[PDB]
């Protein structure tokens, strides 16, 4: 897929791996990828949250970005992801009021 985010069982983008097409709101029980990475390629942009609904912790990524080993990030398990849009001007507008 050329937009989606791949999330890999294993550290390092090993192993299965799920591809995630659009946002949803809750994932139970949450995720716990190895590692999650978003394609190069206006440009995707991901968020990553360790609450339902769009709340909690928050992890972005964007394009061309790996996580080489996400059980080291700020949260092992995600319960809802964000799919936005980065505008040519760098900024990212999905979570704004």
């Amino acid at each position: 897929c050329k937009y989606c985010l791949q999330l890999y069982d294993e550290t390092y983008e090993r192993g299965s791996y799920i591809e995630v097409y659009k946002s949803v709101g809750s994932l139970s029980p949450p995720w716990t990828p190895g590692s999650v990475c978003v394609p190069f390629v206006e440009r995707p942009y991901w968020y990553l949250f360790d609450n339902v609904n769009y709340t909690g912790r928050i992890t972005g990524l964007g394009h061309g970005t790996c996580i080489d080993d996400f059980t080291k990030s700020g949260f092992k398990g995600i319960s809802s992801i964000k799919r936005c849009i980065q505008t040519k001007d760098g900024k990212v507008e999905c979570i704004n009021q």
